[PDB]
């Protein structure tokens, strides 16, 4: 068995995309009395970072909301009522508050059940992984009929001051290439509900997966809801090594071959370190799909989302083994199968 | 159903070094007691925290955290390569990304196979922690685990002593931050196991779980603010509770004189009392440090465990519930067979 979940299933998927589109054209617009100071004449955002847009939700919009989104669509996807869910994980790296759990928040929206156990896992971008495998546990084991993983991520706050930070005629070099990654975020959700394969046969199967660590790394990004800083060299160099051992380990336990997968769907950062990543592992670049061009990096909910809209665009098939990849703040690495 | 190869090799707890007197808080808001007109001891008289704990200066959750850990680790004479799972289940966090518990085990040095994150659920995520390793273990993932829970209320304190001694403050401002000093700071580490590595270390049978999540916005903290209804807190969190021990009183087989230690997250004194009360709980039972520590949040639990532990109290066979309310609303009921 390799210890991988046996029965079960996605039995719903869904991703909400953020309305305002905010371009790196405007972007650059406001920062080019900064790069002139600083003497940048490349588009860091648009050609270095490969990011042409982000999306942005309106100001009141809390994570909680964005998630309670995702959860009623993916409902609906699921063809069930509320009231069949028994589990609810929230995974976003965005919070409401310290205390409550943004997951009570969103079933306090949704009326969830007296039998419903919610709770938040925070674990930068591989939390909805950690959501995913926490409830496959309690699915196996057949303590519950269903689950709702939700992921709601708000990055208005951290653009709107991040800017203004980095349109200061005090601003230093150091400073302003330590807050430029928070330019690559963006705003979205997704939604998953997963059940017994009993209750959907037909449903794609989640079989888990790995995770190797490099917590010696855990300073490379910090981040808060005003401010991220973050080390995007280190970064790339390091999460390549952690993914070459979490990629053994995948190897060992998921029996993989990378020409015998049919979709990838990684977590992504920037273009060059998607690349690096692709070409370190032989990867196929056709099964790669890609958001971050469009999109940004929505954290924790960058995965589900893909693999939504992968749903959506009708190209996963009955049998498709499908691989989730990730690379996240800590650092770690998670790699999961999943069969649809 | 309920777990049957998990145990606990090792507990224990941090006292945080400096004591801050309700005494001491009174005189610093006297002069806002007498304005307002207030003449009565609500933390002292009420609430029944007479002192709470501090950290030093410039001291992160993942700071308080590490030094229970190192502890909880000698207790069950384990290094830390042997940690297969890190979960910090703390309210207080260092950053939004990345979790508290990288940032613990980077400091821990756990190997390369060890998997981290952090669980967040109001006072009640130690218990969260507990369970979600507990799975784990039964699964044969990992052969121990650590829960760690670390709590900061120093700014918390800073800040809302601060306010309260503003010349603008009304009645109602002070009164609805009264709720912040009843906050301690504390820390407490867990190691789990595999049964079979330890056969002399207590049982962990896991428990049950109910919510009333309509009341979510009951219970709102951040880092330098809290503002609370403890009054609907009260009777709700009773109620949910109730629901609690007919699950609890049929999955464990629970009967209130059958149990030697209860557990309890504790909000007040009074809170406390009519819980104990409610359920016609043996008080001896029910062992508090809430009159000289204050509310620990999701530490409280582990801590008082802790504490029970080196007494020298528990003795082999008896049987523990660990009992909490928390923000949400959840409450979570669980044994330990000792």
């Amino acid at each position: 068995s390799h210890m991988l979940f046996q029965n079960v299933s996605i039995a719903g998927l869904a991703h909400i995309d953020a309305p305002h589109t905010l371009t790196s054209k405007e972007i650059n617009e406001r920062l080019q009395p900064t790069y002139d100071r600083l003497g940048i004449k490349t588009d860091v955002l648009g050609d270095v970072a490969g990011i042409h847009a982000r999306r942005l939700w309106d100001q009141d919009v809390q994570a909680s909301d964005a998630a309670t989104q995702a959860a009623r669509k993916a409902l609906i996807d699921a063809n069930i009522g509320i009231e069949k869910i028994g589990l609810l994980i929230n995974t976003s790296v965005s919070r409401d508050y310290l205390e409550p759990s943004t997951a009570s928040i969103v079933s306090g929206n949704l009326g969830v059940s007296d039998h419903c156990m919610t709770f938040d896992v925070a674990n930068a971008s591989l939390a909805f992984i950690n959501g995913m495998d926490i409830a496959a546990r309690m699915l196996e084991r057949g303590e519950i009929d269903y689950a709702l993983v939700v992921d709601g991520e708000t990055a208005n706050l951290v653009y709107e001051k991040t800017l203004e930070r980095m349109t200061s005629p005090d601003v230093t070099e150091e400073e302003f290439r330590n807050e430029l990654a928070a330019l690559t975020l963006g705003c979205g959700a997704a939604a998953m509900v997963m059940a017994r394969s009993e209750l959907v046969p037909d449903a794609p199967r989640y079989k888990g997966g790995v995770t190797r660590s490099a917590t010696e790394w855990n300073k490379l990004c910090r981040g808060n809801l005003d401010r991220m800083v973050t080390d995007t060299r280190l970064l790339l160099i390091e999460g390549i090594k952690l993914a070459q051992k979490t990629f053994v380990a995948a190897k060992q336990v998921l029996g993989w071959a990378v020409e015998e997968l049919d979709q990838f769907v990684i977590h992504q950062v920037s273009r060059p370190h998607t690349a690096a990543f692709v070409k370190s592992f032989g990867i196929d670049p056709a099964k790669v799909m890609t958001i971050f061009g469009e999109h940004g990096n929505i954290g924790p909910a960058s995965v589900p989302i893909v693999l939504s809209k992968l749903k959506e665009l009708g190209r996963l098939k009955k049998g498709d083994r499908i691989a989730l990849l990730g690379i996240g703040s800590g650092l770690n690495c998670s790699m999961a199968e999943v069969v649809w």
